[PDB]
């Protein structure tokens, strides 16, 4: 390998999964609580957090490209076109839904939410009348409208602009009756990891059909987000860096996936093709992807704040896999192997 990672097969219209799983398997963090989970009494093809473990495993132990068939088993997603019916958040939701909820009542209890989880106020604030509504509102990941937009600053502008309930569409203010207002979210934190879907497929919008918008759009390396947050830290500004461009070529209908990471967060890049990985450039990481006028762009971006950078990219050893982690798998291999 000129790289020292390994890829990961092609065994169907799996889409945008291989890309995901690269991007979460670099996520140090993450990748040695998955290994911490209890699994000992699970079904290895009825068990998602052991297929996640096995994965893992073989990223980061196989010199061969590792297979994916017990993991899409294992969350039901078997089908032909099963991945062409939803999309990478979707996908992502399904995931670490499952392996947080296995992490619940263990010692790694609430990894997920620290490493993902950010928090919003949405509003609602009537013109007229002295009544506002203000909620906490949770998210693990951001979709991010593009179309018309030049680059992600101004999609974040367009993420927390006033819309306005008027006309027809007035607000039912409960005791007030129908009544004009203005409604939008603010961001009170951002998470260590940052996913930004960017709404390249989208919609329904007069065809009934989705299409893939092609359009330049663009992304730094760097990503200052304190413009956006209700209330700045001054010892923590959020500062984002740049970890993973999740790439697709084609349009609405076909096309190829693959995703470009700096793993270790120091700006020397790769290209994960499924089984191939190879060495790029930071330019074909980045402003290769901005897309425009190819229909090769990104639909996904993970950044990392930088505070929590060497932290959420910790170092992982071959002792971060418990012993009894390894030898169900190794047994497992032993079985395969008669074959
Ligand atoms: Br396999
Ligand atoms: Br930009």
């Amino acid at each position: 390998k000129h790289t020292g990672y390994v890829g990961l097969k092609n065994q169907g219209a799996t889409c945008y999964m291989n890309s995901l799983l690269q991007t979460l398997f670099f996520t140090n963090q993450l990748r040695k609580a998955v290994y911490m989970m209890p699994t000992e009494g699970d079904d290895s093809s009825k068990s998602v957090p052991l297929a996640l473990q096995r994965v893992f495993y073989e990223l980061q132990h196989s010199d061969k490209p590792v297979g994916t068939k017990k993991l899409t088993k294992s969350f039901g997603w078997e089908t032909l076109d099963s991945f062409m019916q939803h999309d990478v958040q979707e996908l992502c939701r399904v995931l670490l839904d499952n392996v947080e909820n296995k992490m619940k009542g263990t010692c790694v209890e609430g990894t997920i939410p620290k490493l993902f989880r950010g928090k919003m106020v949405s509003y609602i604030q009537c013109k007229e009348v002295d009544y506002r509504s203000d909620r906490r509102e949770d998210y693990y990941d951001i979709q991010l409208s593009i179309k018309g937009k030049k680059n992600i600053f101004e999609s974040f502008v367009d993420y927390v602009a006033v819309e306005q309930l008027d006309g027809d569409n007035k607000y039912d203010a409960g005791e007030h009756g129908l009544q004009e207002a203005e409604k939008g979210v603010k961001f009170l934190t951002l998470p260590p990891v940052l996913h930004l879907q960017l709404m390249r497929f989208m919609y329904d919008p007069q065809t009934d059909q989705n299409i893939k918008i092609n359009d330049r759009f663009e992304f730094p390396e760097q990503l200052p987000l304190d413009e956006f947050l209700q209330k700045t830290d001054p010892k923590d500004p959020a500062n984002y860096i740049l970890h993973a461009v999740l790439v697709h070529s084609g349009d609405n209908h076909g096309g190829h996936y693959v995703v470009y990471l700096n793993p270790k967060g120091d700006g020397k890049w790769c290209k994960f093709d499924d089984d191939v990985v190879s060495r790029c450039t930071k330019e074909e990481a980045i402003e290769h992807n901005y897309g425009g006028h190819h229909c090769t762009n990104a639909y996904m971006l993970v950044y990392i704040r930088e505070s929590k950078l060497s932290e959420v990219l910790q170092a992982v050893t071959d002792h971060d896999i418990p012993q009894q982690l390894v030898e169900r798998l190794q047994e497992e291999k032993r079985i395969e192997a008669q074959k």
